[PDB]
């Protein structure tokens, strides 16, 4: 099927449309650029390898290169592996790039470079040197970069990669770079805005530096600028989870009132962590087009009650005023200026970390006529009291977020508090209007709590204290609710009428409600499913369920059930027939996850008792030691079977004789030592087979007939114990010459023996000695 | 040191005191009795093996045998392994035991025997045949057993091991067994008390059977009987987690009022799950000696309010009235008869599962003058209200257990609800008075809640909802408290004055309080430790701690700190110096557990920052990929180092050069392929080394000097990848001939190669071919 075996340890791809030949050698444990890279190669990635030098030899033949990604072949000591520390900085010999006449992008981040590589081609539009040790920019070193448009110089002098001096930039160093659009000098220990900058800039990044003061003419020429970020100059250092040095005298970043006058094109201004106490209106006099403004992590509590600057921002889309609270203060209420009412275009308003006791309807009144408001985020406020019915005046919003509060009767997990949330390394919103009440102190709920909230489509109660015997009378107003997250509560299923009032509920998550399921001889009515007539998906993961008062769960509607991390091993105790039909009457059930249920065996009757339309079944992570494959005959619509992370030692004698329907078979991380003689014979329906991370030594043609193999979308064999004797000749040949996709042929499909070939990739194996 | 190597795959022991020669071959995957068992052998255990027959060959030479334990060499289908099902019942050929003239004990449980083995010696005092398929007892088959004293016949016909008929016992079958003390017929599908039974019985077990009626003369002769168990005849089957058939018409076990009249010696009567509605006083008329009475899992709610029978039990020590609640009733209060006051000797009273709303002081007044009462257990009652101050009238008690209740302002997990709680397979109490409030609905605490409980030594608040910013004012009355379990709450460490009122606190568990540590940019004062002047032990496991407002924890008292399952990897982010002395000022700290903290490496500064008296350090389960062993020089009092379950690939060149103090080194479950040339040279302090579950191939003499080996209490090498070539000659000899204790030389110290010796124990290896 292939005349010449692909032997290069890099994935290769044609996007013939854009004459792109893409060679990806990301993380292949290489110490040399591999031989025999295609001449027509356009994009070459050599990221995360241990290649110690670049020379004219490196790219000699590859003249059609438009991109070289050579990131992290020597990452700074503190950012990189400590088990494989890079010994010495990447060596770049002269004339290494001057050849590459079509080169448009060059990434040399995280290689401990001391200086900007010279002799670069004039075609270059983008050059990235983040996380090197370049902390002085001279005009002379930048002349090569005439046609440059995007320049990343950040992370060259900061706490993870220290240089122990101030960043230095020569006067007018970037001025003659007349096509420069994006300049990033973030995380560099910079002390003044470099001037003069080319007027051609669209984006300027100066955050996480030691800039104390903005000169009034620092941004005078930048009349094309759209994004400016001055964040984390004079940072607010309270509970900073990085080392943090504030400007002395508790001073803020000092910004002349007329500093932004030139920036008529500005769309995004970021002044996060600048220790601001006031926001002068005068800043925003000649910027009417500002859309995104970040004023998070300042000291603007008082200002939020005033905020005259808001009158000048009628086009603003996003406003962030999060974490402005005064240290040592627990305000009684949120004091929002009337000025908020002048934010005609506002779609998103975030004010986390204001920190106040009580939210009352009136206090949100400035927001009442903001027609386009879509998100209100009042998370992490330690609010103790909130009549949720106030949100009746907010039907128009997509999300009301009261997450992480103390109420009782998306973003990255570390978003506001991480150092560089945009650092490069080496959900129920879609159902409609969402009230996120997660991680609060709600211990008791009743119908009136939700009075006037009929419009809600998703309600997130995850992470509360609800410890109550729901009888179908608690959620009565929520006649439109489609999704309920009840995870991390203490559901008590005394009554099978639980949740039945939610007449349109499509998704119910009662995962991690193990409290009442963890105790012996308490009633649990798992048959509560019957009343929920439109329920598509039920999650009851990690409930530690080992007893049930009802013998059968029933739904005419339910399609997916996650039952992971329970104790079906106890319910199906060998000899106890009573629960072998627990899922049988879930008639439309298509997907069942019963992984992590300690099922070391399956009692007979388990497969017979499965509902008749089951398609996707997980029995992963069960410590299964044995498995009657023949019983798969009962599962007449089975498509996907996940037996990953078990202790199976064998496969069936004939898989076609086990199931006619089975497409996707996952057997990874088992103890399988050898295949049956005619394993896959006549199994024409099979499309995906994972046998990775087993202990297979031989694979003969009888077990792996070609007329089954050649229909496989994918076939995983890596991390086995392959013996490369002459007996293995068919398999070695077949691997080397097959079209079928087999991940990790470079990295992890390898001979353990005999002696001679130990550690050697089978892709590379010369077995001519078997043919003399 | 040893002239003749022990090759036998069984532990062997001399207890010279009791002329015992003890050969334990428990679970050695044997298919034959091994050769070369000592002639002087007295106790031979061959439990859990696959030995398919016994014959006169079996025990030929072993005439001094007093005990043969041969349990579970063929366990019934539903009780045993499904990966290694026993094919065929154990075969006992004639005259197999008749030789063994001193044989006093024979255990043949779980071997699928069809009949009572004949030709047994007349010395036999104990015979166990549990979990075979013997369900008809005939007088003739029992004549061999004249001198028998203890006879276990249970579990031969029940749901896990069915026989599909009634158990049958011939009239007077056991009568001529004139020395019989203990007869167990539990779990046998018995239909009537077998009569007549020898008067010589001390203990009779008939529980879990189909006995519907006791005839009034069924126990007439048994005037030496001490224990009687009739439990689970006519069971209460509500929430039963085994298959359960009740007597028709919900009838009870019917017991003539005079059924116990002969039993003047009875000490323990067990009537668990007999569906009793009334407890006739007349039962206890001629039993003044009764000490333990189990009336759990009946229908005795009403009776508890009356209970005239109690007046006849002034010697009773233990009373169990648990799980007597009426189905579908939630009583308002617990109605305890005054009669309880006549239980002069009572030490333990359990009434779980009465199921009531409100507990008031007066309701316990019958118990007020029970001088010897030590334990009151009112767990699993769904109590919503209890003025804890009522327990001021109970300072004499050791434990007050309100575990698993719904209060707000040891025993097996499956104790009352498992089938046979005495089925054979193949804590802060010691501090003083304990109030267990675990798994309740307490969301808020304040001082007055504990008014008049100054006498408490331990308080268990584990598993509540406490979600509050403890400021030192919540526990003020608990002046004597020594132990607090605050695990599985939601501790908010806003204030470093948390817990400071508990001035005599020696142990504080704040484990699994991860809630407020899981959210970003919240204050956490870990330095709260400073105020607790006598605190010996702090547990703050699984708190998912990745940030702290304080840079140092401090204590002059603290000796043990468990910090397992947190994120020190984030606090010690490479480049962040601020938390490297987090434990330094815990001056008396001797033990630190920082396992499960995702520490793939240890930043420099960590060992320098450890407190000066650290003795016992765990870094287990961290995914450590590297380790600077030299840094152990900073830990000048280190005795135990646990590096188990990591990814270390190398040991130090010389361990003596790394620490002078180190006694116990645990390296198990790592990736170590070889030892350094002089690894253990001059390591005179070393006493315990575990190198098990690594990938070691060779061990040369240089690495393992004899003057270090011969001080080792224990040395673990099992589950490595030992190569048994001629190069391995020293190691093989040394293993075979050393005194040093090396567990699993039989089971798991094994050659992987070469070809010839694959799978072979190194203990057994003959390498004379390397000496010709
Ligand atoms: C960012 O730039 C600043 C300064 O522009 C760097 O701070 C400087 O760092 C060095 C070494 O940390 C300090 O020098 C020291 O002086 C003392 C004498 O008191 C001497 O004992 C030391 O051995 C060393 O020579 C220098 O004073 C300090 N300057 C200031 C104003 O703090 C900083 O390290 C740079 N940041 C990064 C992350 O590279
Ligand atoms: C304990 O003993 C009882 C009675 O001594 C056994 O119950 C009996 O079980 C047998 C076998 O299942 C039943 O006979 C069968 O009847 C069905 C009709 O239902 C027939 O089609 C079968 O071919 C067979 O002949 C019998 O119904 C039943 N008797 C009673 C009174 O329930 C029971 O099996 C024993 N339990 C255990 C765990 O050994
Ligand atoms: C191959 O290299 C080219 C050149 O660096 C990449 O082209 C850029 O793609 C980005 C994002 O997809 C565009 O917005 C830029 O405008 C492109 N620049 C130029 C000059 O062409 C291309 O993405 C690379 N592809 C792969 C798969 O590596
Ligand atoms: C002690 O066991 C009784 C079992 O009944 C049981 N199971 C729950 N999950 C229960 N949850 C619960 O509140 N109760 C109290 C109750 C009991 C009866 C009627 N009404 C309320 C619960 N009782
Ligand atoms: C989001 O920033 C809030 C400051 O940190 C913080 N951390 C807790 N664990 C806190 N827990 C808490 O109740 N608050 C609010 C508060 C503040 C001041 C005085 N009393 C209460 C908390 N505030
Ligand atoms: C709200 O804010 C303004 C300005 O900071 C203040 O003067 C006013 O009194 C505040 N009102 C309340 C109720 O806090
Ligand atoms: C509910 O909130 C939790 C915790 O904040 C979050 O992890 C979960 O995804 C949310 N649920 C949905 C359905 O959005
Ligand atoms: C669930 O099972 C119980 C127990 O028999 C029954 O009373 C109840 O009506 C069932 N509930 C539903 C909603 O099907
Ligand atoms: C050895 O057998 C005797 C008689 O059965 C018994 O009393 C003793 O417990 C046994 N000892 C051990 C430790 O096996
Ligand atoms: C308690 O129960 C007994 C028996 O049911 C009844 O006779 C008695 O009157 C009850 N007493 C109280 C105080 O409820
Ligand atoms: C609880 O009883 C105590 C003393 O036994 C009394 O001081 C107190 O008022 C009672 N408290 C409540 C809340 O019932
Ligand atoms: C407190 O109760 C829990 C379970 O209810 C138990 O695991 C724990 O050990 C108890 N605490 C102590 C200190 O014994
Ligand atoms: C601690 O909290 C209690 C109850 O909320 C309060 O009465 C007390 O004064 C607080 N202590 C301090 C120092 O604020
Ligand atoms: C803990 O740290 C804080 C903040 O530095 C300090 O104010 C507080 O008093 C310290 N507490 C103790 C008990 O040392
Ligand atoms: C060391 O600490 C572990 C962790 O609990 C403990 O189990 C072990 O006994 C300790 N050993 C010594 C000798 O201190
Ligand atoms: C380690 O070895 C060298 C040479 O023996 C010696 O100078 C040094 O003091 C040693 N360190 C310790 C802790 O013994």
């Amino acid at each position: 099927a292939r005349w010449f075996p692909k032997t290069l340890p890099c994935d290769v791809t044609l996007d013939v449309s854009k004459n792109h030949v893409i060679v990806d050698c990301t993380d292949k444990h290489l110490t040399e650029i591999p031989g025999g890279i295609p001449t027509n190669t356009t994009n070459l990635t050599l990221t995360i390898n241990h290649i110690p030098d670049i020379s004219p030899a490196s790219f000699h033949r590859l003249v059609h290169l438009v991109e070289i990604d050579f990131r992290c072949n020597c990452v700074p000591i503190r950012l990189g592996s400590k088990s494989n520390m890079c010994p010495r900085r990447l060596q770049i010999k002269p004339r290494s790039f001057s050849g590459l006449t079509y080169l448009k992008s060059l990434y040399l981040d995280g290689n401990q470079l001391l200086e900007i590589p010279q002799g670069l081609p004039p075609s270059l539009q983008l050059l990235s040197l983040e996380a090197n040790n370049i902390f002085s920019i001279r005009k002379e070193q930048l002349t090569e970069l005439a046609n440059i448009e995007i320049l990343y110089l950040g992370q060259n002098c900061y706490y993870r990669n220290p240089c122990y001096v101030s960043y230095s930039i020569e006067k007018d160093a970037f001025l003659n770079l007349t096509k420069l659009k994006v300049l990033s000098l973030k995380d560099n220990n910079v002390t003044t805005v470099p001037t003069v900058l080319p007027s051609t800039l669209t984006e300027l990044y100066l955050y996480n530096n030691m800039i104390a003061e903005i000169q009034e003419d620092d941004f005078n020429n930048l009349n094309q600028l759209q994004i400016l970020d001055l964040s984390g100059n004079c940072p607010r250092c309270y509970n900073a989870p990085f080392p943090c040095t504030p400007c002395k005298n508790n001073s803020p970043l000092q910004i002349p009132v007329n500093a932004f006058d030139a920036l008529t094109e500005l769309k995004v201004l970021r002044l996060h962590s600048n220790s601001l106490q006031h926001v002068p209106p005068r800043w925003f006099k000649n910027i009417n087009n500002l859309q995104e403004l970040d004023l998070s992590q300042n000291f603007l509590a008082k200002e939020i009650g005033d905020a005259k600057f808001l009158h000048f921002l009628p086009n603003l889309i996003q406003l962030d005023l999060s974490f402005n609270f005064e240290l040592q203060v627990y305000r009684a209420s949120m004091n929002l200026s009337q000025a908020f009412s002048s934010l005609k275009s506002l779609k998103i308003l975030r004010i986390r970390g204001y920190v106040f006791k009580e939210l009352k309807s009136f206090q949100l009144s400035p927001l009442h006529n903001l027609q386009n408001l879509e998100v209100l985020d009042l998370g992490t406020n330690f609010i103790k009291i909130a009549n949720l019915s106030m949100f009746k005046q907010f039907k128009r919003l997509k999300v009301i977020d009261l997450s992480v509060n103390k109420i009782s009767p998306v973003l990255e997990q570390l978003y506001y508090f991480r150092y560089d949330k945009y650092a490069r390394s080496c959900s129920c919103y879609k159902y409609g209007q969402t009230l996120d009440l997660s991680k609060n102190s709600i211990f008791f709920i009743k119908s009136s709590d939700f009075q006037h909230l009929s419009f809600l489509k998703c309600l997130n109660l995850s992470g509360n204290l609800i410890s109550q015997t729901l009888n179908g009378s608690e959620f009565q107003p929520l006649a439109e609710l489609r999704y309920l997250d009840f995870s991390n509560n203490r559901l008590d299923l005394l009554h099978s009428t639980a949740f039945e009032e939610l007449r349109k509920l499509e998704v119910l998550d009662i995962s991690s409600n193990s409290h009442y399921f963890q105790s012996e001889g308490i009633t649990h009515m798992l048959n509560f499913t019957k009343n929920l007539k439109v329920l598509q998906k039920l999650m009851m993961n990690d409930n530690d369920i080992s007893s049930s008062t009802s013998r059968t769960m029933e739904s005419e509607s339910l399609r997916t059930l996650e039952f992971r991390g329970n104790h079906l091993d106890v319910l199906w105790r060998d000899g106890d027939n009573r629960y072998l039909q627990l899922f049988k009457n879930l008639l439309k059930l298509e997907e069942l996850d019963i992984s992590k249920n300690s099922l070391s065996f399956l009692p007979s009757g388990v497969f017979d008792g499965m509902p008749p339309n089951l398609k996707n079944l997980s029995l992963a992570k069960n410590g299964l030691k044995s498995f009657i494959w023949e019983k798969l005959r009962y599962l007449k619509n089975l498509e996907t079977l996940d037996l990953s992370h078990n202790q199976l030692t064998t496969v069936p004698e004939r898989l076609s004789n086990c199931s006619r329907s089975l497409k996707n078979l996952i057997l990874k991380n088992n103890q399988i030592r050898s295949l049956t003689k005619y394993f896959l014979q006549d199994a024409f329906q099979l499309r995906y087979l994972d046998l990775s991370s087993n202990k297979i030594q031989m694979i003969q043609k009888t077990s792996f007939p070609e007329n089954v193999l050649n229909n496989l979308k994918m076939l995983l064999l890596h991390h086995n114990r392959f013996l490369c004797t002459c007996d293995a000749v068919w398999f070695v040949w077949w691997v080397q010459h097959t079209e079928v996709t087999i991940p990790y042929l470079a990295t992890d499909v390898t001979c353990v023996g005999p002696g001679a070939h130990k550690g050697q990739s089978v892709i590379s194996l010369d077995l001519y000695t078997c043919e003399l």
